[PDB]
């Protein structure tokens, strides 16, 4: 039938661009299925920063890999899973590739990103040697099934510039990644050029807050994009609206003036699919 | 042991979670108890100064994309649990349903909410014991059965640990039998009691009275009770007032107008107003203290 | 798809694990299945060249050192079967009690076992809903529940995945109204059935040939029941012979007698002879084969 | 009362010397618990191999922790667990740390092994420079509790010999470590100087099949060590059981042979304390 990573490939090229908006759990999974998105996103940060946890790899592979179980068990449409360097050597690399397949996972980001540093090491934006990162994706290739997606993030852009960054990628590529990731280029006609040299499906960050600019997607399709990745969009929105009911709580003591900013109780039942479990033992059973 | 008040060594007694939630109930008039469907949620609500949190049963289920059917267990709500502890001492109720099994399995549900430094559970009356195909329903188990429940649960807990008996009888028997429960409840031990807001302020004064041990008012939207200032429900008896999901509906409005944004747009300007900030983010997850710690213990 | 024997491309289909299982259970004459606790048991199994492998419910709690008595839940068991299907492609039957709940309890047991890659289970006739206090028993609900039960699962499984019905009902009503039973639930959608072993190896030509789907002989040690050899059970018509716990009890006693030693020798000396060699451990894990993976990948 | 940490300073203290059996499972811990054992061990190599992987830092803080968990809730005898290089830097060292407090851990152990290497690095055991390891312990200390014990594993014995061995012993213990673990030396009258020369207590492990020999608690104990591990013993000897049972059923058809050899009903229904559940429900209700 339909295999996730094959259901990913079909996506990104079906679609111009491919929307992939993140969601943090199984529930905003099926909101964005609700809103007729065709991918989901794991976030690294996302699953860090809801752990309550600064983005600076504390987390592992189990971390992930939970949140990862938990949406695709709730949905079908394909999903992708930040899997930051890949927790460790070749055969963790190994171990997150087929663990992501079990899950039902449909592709992998794994960043070309420095890991090897002593215990107090402050955080950083080093880049790994070419060599290191070939390593990395040649370890992830030799296990992963065919159909199964594997896009290489290089974060070199911001401290090597256009060219050094298409090489980075253009090596990646014949090391066997699928799909590359970048950071949103500085200046949307940068993006002709890279994407033509790279020739693979290439991926823009819209992240929020950031250096880095908006564009719409349209704009970055114009341009020779094929995904666009919102990582942390409803995110954000879901901890100012938390905040503000929090807020409103404490300030006047019930939580009257927050009753218009809140999903119905029907709204709610609809996204469950709620009917269809009273319809089923209807279907099945009697008494 | 001794702590210094300025420069003045006084007793202080380190307390338990289970010993936080009592002094919090304690101090607080009354105390506010607000869900958090995960840790980052949890520190929000410890940001803006609860004193107590929770984690809703109902929460975890729509959290997986699953109706509040009886479907998850024991290890589900334990995992959530786990992940809010690990992040924050503020002392964490949280929903076990019906305790998940019988008596050993009640036992198991207490020790390892123990284990995962929770301060509270609450353990419901309704019927668990439902034929294979049986429809979604809010029957009661008898009086006894539920003894029987709190007894198991009691038997394992720590002196520390707050057992609340949640009744559900007050929409379906009325207040008498409502009382009648909750009383018994109290003597196979229970520390505390969980009924619905009533319908009627006026009959709490008569309710808490009665149980004689602090009482929870559960604050829900969109179901048939209504809403009550905390003030109020203290100036009537009540010690505890629960917000069980209403963070969580906020949320979700939230992420689905985002969603839409985005699908209709294809970009998510119109977003950015109703987004936390970064900097806020990095404030509520204690960014800077990570770099302190770093400078305080090593070189470089 | 197309796979060389040889040099010749011939047509071959890939197997999912309940194809896989269908198929050991029909080239296999018959198919013994030996229960693992463990991945590691999982890959001795393989290694000794058995074609199935199983999870036992009452391994899974007693390796937590828990009693079999339905305390331990769907992710008791559904982790422990990830870890063993994680190591290892041979099929795996995993025992899931009674489903853990009601219809979309089971539902959901049916989906995790197969997302973990498990090729069966089986489910049994045994009651769920006991009050509280209720004492360990072997009572059987009646064949129009466990019939809901099966048609619970039947809803949610893939055609490959084999649903396993267990009867506990031979040892308490006998041959007849065991038979009874389990013909109702083969037409409830059960893909093969699991007994006890029977009293009377005589009585498995009348059993097999009324049920016509496959039947297991669950061959059990210090129990009620006997033992026969998997030749003779073939031979009456049998074509799954379990060996549930077998390993885990020499295990346990062999655990035991080193432990033992330990403590009255303050060495290990005498235990050395018992011991499986480091070189052995070696081979089953397979260890060379990561070596040459990483010179196969890699430079230096 | 008693923190797990306590109790586990305190066997060590009372016990002469203490004998700390592994226990790869909640069943085989009850067992060493019926025979008398006052401490249990949660090997790092023995959670890799029960989960079919070799022994080659593949496995996660969470890995060993849900182990570590399943066997904390069936017994409350101290538990000491093998963290490895504490499968992170500084943060993830903390986390390893407070979720073995909370798992009711008494004890871990961690070394002076290096972690960073390249993806395709093969096996080694290359130690870290002392400044390192003194990081990763003082990571670990940070987030302590008094009574919780942590253990520094020295590797350094076999490669750098007695003094140089001794010199970062010592360190460890100034950087804060409580106690110290290093491989059975080669010669049991290397350890009253050892043992002296680092002066809090001393692990010496009593691993089979490796290169170092094996001596008897007593023998160990006159030489100054205050404790000895058996990290791997029970687990060897249920492998060879459980193939045996294996190699029975296949070749014979039937585990008639392998009867004499199997733990009884009874034996197993005494160390679970099946009567004592009995008991409960007749204790607490009626029918
Ligand atoms: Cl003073
Ligand atoms: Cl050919």
């Amino acid at each position: 039938s339909m295999s996730p990573g094959k259901l990913f490939r079909q996506a990104v090229a079906n679609e111009h661009p491919l929307q992939i908006v993140g969601a943090i759990n199984a529930y905003c999974a099926l909101l964005a299925e609700n809103v007729g998105f065709k991918a989901i996103y794991l976030s690294g940060g996302g699953v860090a920063n809801t752990l309550g946890l600064p983005d600076l790899g504390i987390t592992d592979l189990h971390d992930v890999l939970e949140d990862a179980r938990r949406i695709t068990a709730a949905t079908h449409l394909p999903l992708l899973v930040d899997i930051d360097t890949g927790f460790g050597g070749a055969f963790t690399i190994a171990r997150a590739i087929k663990e992501m397949e079990r899950a039902q996972v449909a592709a992998v980001h794994m960043e070309d990103q420095v890991a090897q540093k002593r215990c107090g090491h402050r955080p950083g934006k080093e880049l790994v040697n070419t060599n290191e990162m070939v390593d990395r994706i040649k370890a992830a290739v030799d296990v992963k099934s065919n159909d199964f997606v594997l896009i290489a993030r290089t974060d070199a852009y911001a401290v090597e510039g256009l060219k050094a960054t298409i090489d980075r990628a253009c090596t990646y590529v014949e090391a066997g990644a699928d799909m590359i990731f970048a950071e949103a280029l500085e200046n949307i006609n940068d993006y002709p050029t890279f994407c033509k040299a790279v020739k693979v499906p290439v991926l823009a960050n819209m992240t929020e807050f950031g250096k880095t600019p908006l564009y719409t997607a349209a704009q970055l399709a114009d341009h020779g994009v094929k995904m666009v990745l919102y990582p942390r969009s409803a995110d954000r929105a879901m901890s100012k609206a938390a905040l503000a009911v929090y807020e409103d709580i404490k300030k006047h003591g019930v939580q009257t003036a927050s009753l218009p900013f809140m999903q119905t109780r029907e709204a709610l039942y609809e996204v469950l699919n709620y009917h269809a479990y009273e319809d089923k033992l209807n279907q099945l059973f009697k008494r």
